[PDB]
């Protein structure tokens, strides 16, 4: 007799931590899975409870009732518990790429673990969705994904528009990556809380199911209608069984069923129509007025982006490769520590986390969680590189010299002017006391008449080091067999200009012996090296000329700072708020170090601006006045803002460098930093979740009414007009914006707000960002030849070398040696682990082109690759000599 | 003939010189080792886990698949456990966290199925005077510990004379009540056998000190060899040592041992010629210079912090939680457990201490907001539960109910600071702005004055209203989404006495709209009550009349900063250093409030101090120059200091209250305030772990060379001379010293020091404590008839009332009711709980007196009692009625 099939699926959206501290959200998840599990026992009919597609849910509860264990192993084995098939819910765009793959693999293995997971990629609230979620599903064993944002559901009885690239006329859509995978697109049409609260009474079920039906009806391709029965922190609804029964009986053309995803899916597989409407790329809420996108997340808590991107490459680019080498050498590798580490980071990976648009007291836990995360990362960094440099045959160096080791972990070519500390001697302790010790090495140090220098294998002196200074410092050991040994150490500190190759060591030496223009012009105010001139203007800013293509840029690296009288998810500038820029103020030049192989000029810029936005902000902020409609400005009262920017020029590099610092003791403004290319081009190339993703210079006008068009990077933002254009880099700087009357890059350095923002009144004054900051972003200026190799450098650049003390020994691994070789400028590599079950050698490459596709030729001597998928499952599909586009490549390498 | 025990350990710091997780990984190899070497080496015995129970924990957090085979090594004896959760600071924890640690402890060791039956202080800054009773009510009859303790041989006649001396390596242990337990000293330090050689030469070399160092204290033919050290690694070839030990010396008998069998043994052999050391071991009878008392004004905000959270937990969470049963016949005791743990993850010694480096700090304040958090929303549970079970109907339908709650164990009479919600305005599907505006219009539209009333609807006249306002809030509630709404605030000023353990119902209405001389006086500068006369010189100091005894007391609150060129340690003044006092700068009052109930004034003084030390200090710290010798000096250079201090006194209350509030932006000081008595006696009384300590005013005029005596304080310290006293109350200031020649006391209020201490250079600059600070202080005069009641005032005066609204309705409970009597000023109550086994209430109270006897009648209505140890097990005996001398009483009481 029924013609539609309602099904009601339980659920609670559990942002981990928001609007109070994570234990206060902590304990309410208690009371959620504690009211679950005796609802599994009092009422048989209760079906299932979908658990948000987050597996650490399961573990947040343990930690508290771990005595409940088998309790809630029994309620996953009969299905009554929905769990996965994430870790976390992220934020896509201010995650790292292969932080969007450990959410999967560590999401899966905790599936495993309890015996169940749900197939259903999980964004019910994501803001903003990467464009590369369809192949990231697929290779991750998933066929369909749910979000909520950024897609427009048009009815069924009106005609479609091909015009609009973000409309779809079904709740259900076809989502195409730009490597052309594809999956269902699960769309909440009627937001994740459609069928929250079902009333149990019959005048109040009558009026809340001839809505929620006929809305559903509305946008429905099939017979089968999604009614979500929760909402954020929902408690779950304990008399919903009866609610479905009251239903069924009001209404007998409609089958009301308690439901899950996977049997949704399942029916959706039998009814789905052809005619589904396609979306492509990525879905950022192009096609809105554009100020409820919540971009702006990017820039609030700019240190927490910066502390993630530290940790990100600790784990990725730092530990994991040097941990999956050693292995050769140890037959060990960390996996248990490392899971600790990436957990302990993915804790601050949920998007209300990362995001920066919680309270205070969450983002002071993120940073506690970094830190944990961070040294975790960094002691299994050091053990690795350690085991690497004591197994290495170090006797080509005399015993005179002091042996170190420096490595590339990275996946192409390192060239830098690396920055190194060296212990030359040590004084220990032993049983004396240290003030004579001390004077032993001061000692020592006067004696001195030789010059210090570096040696290679072959006993030849590198000339290009430069030796900048000797001191005393205390120091220690800690060894594995015995007792802490203190002493003071006499410390070299030097610079050494260095290429080394992809995944490479190269052992050195530190050695006393007997003992070219400079790249900084002092009269002409002028850096200047092989690829770039680079000219101080009167007025700070700068002008480069690009000595190969003969291009002059003019006015580059201007300061910006203007009000913002927003929150932490939005910015907005008050009305007829004007700029304030630093070129505009008093200008002073320092020059740092110049020599023929590295110079570094600061420029220090002060002007007044602003203390913070008149006292109209705050009662605007009490009363929960939409950003839209305030009134606020910018104080009259100003104080002097001081800004130093430290750049960085070497020789051999194209990549120009820049650390910008400052105390900022003001309150509600944004500072940025511009460089206007005025390249005739109307895209822009942008860094994002394994893909470079082309985007409009423009934001769509015909919906567009934010003056602002914020977006997200990941490490580098780039315009180029076919011949010639210009790459920024960035370390944590995760929004820039695109200025489209001169084609101006602008990257947010800081943005200061006092307010959380969303449902209600939340004062955060430890958004405003207080105190100091440095902020780290580079220049590039790109041919058709060097356009890849200015991406790979602004993710790679992010990563120093590695350096490591050793003695003279004998020894398995050769002084100099690559672990890899065929690298291409257009193939990132993002992995190199290894993996659990066998410690198989895992790499994961990417195209760097969603265009086209170029020549796969990686290689690691001594091993043989099979393809796997992105949680390391190996496939029967044999290694391509050639990615596709935007092609995501997992490999698992064994020893030969 | 004799028998050298070989007990293997690792005396492991959970977090000190380095970040915990690098503590962590080493932790991780510390046990793989174990592990290792138990299925490798079967000869190997066992190993003794630094007694605390926590490093299980840690382990199974990165390592939680290997929870069988530490079982099983637990189960064998291989890893001897416990009897503590952690290795605390005895002082710095509350009196209740020393009970804690043994309960989680042994819940610990219950759970894994083995306990040593020894009582660990290896390293404990100073003993409590406790020690023997906490030992014994908690199952154990001995403690092994390291400092305080100067055994002189068996060849040198033992000194009467001296009370912290002894003959042997065994003592016998005497505590405040006579309980008597057995004392190991670890005479030669935990170390003494540490890295044993496995080679003849090295071996005898080693072993001919090792027998003569232990030979030379033991009592009995048993020698204690702890083999290890501070984060020691496993000595995997010990096997191999003990049998060439054994090879070279026929007279001796070396075994691998335990705790247990070296208890086992002792038992036997024991003679009853043991020393006895009576009460608290600081290191009285030393120089005083490496006692490690300053630690207690180490980073103050990490004692104010932990004080904060252990009322919370103790004296609010718990004692509603308790009574909140009463209703839902539930208790959260996994989420107490949880809160507990996190708590005590910040109380081993070095953490609680202040003696790490800064990351370490940093992350116990997290796990502090964590703990307090866990806290705070369990107390609103249990605070609502029991309001929303109360019979309200007695108030009328347009008042607004709220309940009070004392949660301390006497009578509390104080000036409630209250804010109520009035009315609010559900935010429902309107724009805020629109809801705001009807709250605005309402307040403009009111004509009617607010009023507090009883169950009889009487006014409360001594209720003062100090304003209303609109403030948005929200509900979370159980069953539904969350309600947003403008709220109408009355913020009002209560005066109210509170019986102990109770709570009163009241409400909030509007009504129609005297004879009041205000507490103080604008034309004598003065404050005045029915106990004290407080005059306010022109330097700010204070001049106190006790109105009851006629006694004087001029130049009260003196403000003293000092140089500091210590550690975190220990505190020195530079030489020839000359304090800047804060009544010779600028003063100025300020009136907050002035009324017949309460007075709040602000002292306001403005003074130059030194912003630093001198450059020789860094020197100094670099070369690990011990602070003795240190010849840094404060800087010549000074800026302006400006203290504000609120004095708070209201009319029924006899104790004082001040709150010190500054930004310190100087380092390497010391900022105290003296209160000057010039009482006759030559003893002072001090807030001790479950006693009130006494302790000389002057140190050890033979030994001490330190001109500072620093001593530790809980809530109070405590001038008497047999008639006429005073108490100063303190929250979070646990560092006190008395100046003898005046009888002063002195509170430590902020302590800024650069660096660590201790083995090596470990800069520590937020150390300096940089920043705003607001530090809490009593003073009361006190007569015999008073004494007590100004300690338990202390005590419970760290704790608010607790307020809670609820509508008009039906219910259980009563609107006014006592939860216990029988209250004696001379016993106070630390806990008040459930206990997991069965839901039994237990109370814990102890003899505030370690000279007297007291009667004891504390009551229960409804229930009965029965007399348990420390850790929740009834015994067979019955309920005394009187406490003997510092006795500690634990009970568990059932519903009739
Ligand atoms: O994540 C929370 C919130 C985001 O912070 C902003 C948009 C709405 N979301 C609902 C909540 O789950
Ligand atoms: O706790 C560490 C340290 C203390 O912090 C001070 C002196 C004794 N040391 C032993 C170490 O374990
Ligand atoms: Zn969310
Ligand atoms: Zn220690």
């Amino acid at each position: 007799m029924a013609t539609k099939k309602v099904h009601i699926i339980s659920h609670s959206h559990w942002d981990r931590e928001w609007y109070m501290a994570y234990e206060q959200h902590h304990m309410r998840l208690i009371n959620l899975i504690d009211d679950l599990l005796e609802v599994f026992q009092t009422d048989p009919d209760f079906h299932s409870f979908h658990l948000d597609g987050q597996t650490i849910i399961l573990d947040d509860y343990l930690k508290v009732r771990p005595e409940r264990e088998p309790e809630i192993r029994q309620a996953i084995a009969s299905g009554k518990l929905r769990i996965g098939p994430f870790y976390i819910l992220q934020d896509d765009f201010l995650t790292s790429s292969e932080s969007n793959v450990r959410n999967m693999l560590i999401g899966k293995e905790d599936c495993d673990r309890w015996g169940a997971s749900v197939p259903l990629g999980y964004f019910p609230d994501t803001f903003g969705n990467m464009g590369q979620t369809p192949q990231l599903m697929l290779k991750a064993g998933l066929q369909a994904a749910a979000f909520g944002r950024g897609i427009r559901p048009t009815g069924f009885n009106n005609q479609v528009d091909t015009s609009e690239k973000y409309s779809s006329q079904f709740s259900e859509i076809s989502w195409q990556g730009p490597d052309n995978s594809r999956i269902l697109g699960l769309l909440f049409a009627n937001w994740y809380s459609n069928g929250n609260e079902i009333p149990t009474t019959e005048a109040e079920a009558r009026l809340f199911w001839d809505k929620k039906l006929a809305d559903a009806e509305r946008f429905a391709s099939t017979k089968h209608l999604l009614m979500m029965n929760g909402c954020d922190h929902q408690p779950v609804q304990l008399d919903v069984t009866k609610a479905i029964a009251l239903a069924n009986q009001l209404y007998p053309d409609y089958e009301f069923v308690h439901s899950c995803f996977e049997d949704y899916l399942a029916d959706l597989a039998d009814d789905l129509p052809e005619n589904l409407s396609t979306v492509q790329g990525e879905i950022t809420s192009q096609e809105t007025d554009g100020w409820y996108t919540l971009a702006n997340t990017a820039s609030a808590r700019i240190y927490l982006k910066q502390a993630n991107t530290r940790v990100s490459r600790q784990l990725e680019n730092i530990t994991e490769p040097l941990a999956a080498m050693a292995y050769e050498v140890t037959s060990t590798y960390p996996h248990d520590q490392l899971r600790y580490a990436w957990k302990t980071l993915m804790q601050n990976h949920p998007h209300d986390s990362i995001c920066g648009c919680s309270v205070d007291s969450v983002h002071r836990e993120m940073m506690t969680r970094f830190e944990k995360a961070y040294e975790v990362g960094h002691y299994l960094a050091k053990e690795a590189a350690k085991q690497i440099a004591d197994a290495i045959d170090t006797r080509d160096f005399p015993m005179d010299s002091q042996p170190f080791v420096l490595f590339n972990t990275s996946g192409h070519s390192k060239t830098s002017v690396a920055e190194l500390s060296l212990t030359w001697k040590k004084y220990h302790f032993g049983q004396r006391f240290p003030k004579e010790v001390y004077q032993e090495a001061q000692e020592y140090l006067a004696r001195l008449s030789q010059s210090f220098q570096i040696i290679d294998t072959s006993g030849q002196v590198r000339p290009e080091a430069e030796i900048l200074g000797t001191s005393i410092a205390f120091d220690y050991d800690l060894p594995k067999r015995s007792f802490r040994e203190p002493y003071f150490a006499i410390k070299v500190r030097l610079r050494l200009p260095i290429t080394l190759p992809a995944m490479s060591w190269k052992t050195l030496a530190l050695k006393l012996g007997n003992e070219t223009v400079s790249l900084y012009d002092d009269s002409n105010q002028c850096l200047e090296n092989g690829f770039l001139k680079v000219m101080i203007q009167t007025d700070g800013r700068l002008t480069i000329t690009d000595k190969q293509s003969g291009l002059i840029y003019q006015d580059l690296l201007r300061f910006e700072d203007c009000g913002d009288i927003g929150n932490e998810y939005i910015s907005r500038q008050p009305n007829h708020d004007q700029p304030f820029y630093a070129d505009q103020g008093t200008i002073k030049l320092n020059i740092i170090s110049n020599t023929a192989q590295v110079a570094e000029l600061e420029i220090q810029q002060t002007f007044a601006i602003p203390i913070s936005a008149d006292k109209l902000l705050q009662a605007e902020m009490e009363a929960v006045i939409d950003i839209t409609e305030r009134q606020a400005r910018r104080s009259q009262e100003k104080a002097e803002l001081t800004l130093t920017t430290l750049i960085r020029m070497e020789k051999n590099n194209p990549r120009l460098q820049f650390t910008t610092r400052f105390d900022n003791q003001m309150t509600n403004h944004r500072l940025r930093v511009l460089f206007p290319t005025h390249l005739k081009t109307d895209h822009h190339l942008a860094d994002s979740i394994f893909e470079t993703v082309k985007r409009p210079n423009h934001p769509d006008a015909t919906f567009w009414k934010n003056p602002s068009n914020p977006q997200h990077q990941e490490c580098f933002v780039s315009l180029f007009d076919g011949e010639n254009g210009v790459t920024i880099g960035n370390y944590g700087l995760n929004e820039y914006e695109i200025l489209p009357d001169t084609n101006t890059i602008a990257i947010t350095l800081l943005r200061s707000v006092g307010e959380m923002g969303d449902w209600g009144y939340f004062p955060t004054p430890e958004a405003q960002c207080l105190g100091k900051h440095s902020l780290s972003y580079s220049f590039e200026s790109i041919t058709k030849q060097t356009q890849f190799a200015s991406y790979w450098r602004a993710q790679e650049g992010q990563v120093p070398v590695i350096t490591t003390q050793t003695n003279q020994h004998e020894g398995t691994l050769a002084a100099e040696y690559s672990y890899l070789t065929g690298t291409n400028d257009q193939v990132a590599l993002t992995a190199f682990k290894r993996r659990l079950a066998d410690n198989a050698l895992i790499t994961r490459s990417y195209n760097l082109s969603n265009d086209k596709t170029c020549d796969f030729s990686l290689s690691l001597p001594n091993y043989n690759a099979k393809v796997t998928n992105l949680l390391e499952k190996d496939s029967k599909q044999s290694t391509p000599s050639q990615l596709g586009k935007a092609e995501i490549l997992t490999l698992a390498w064994k020893k030969q």
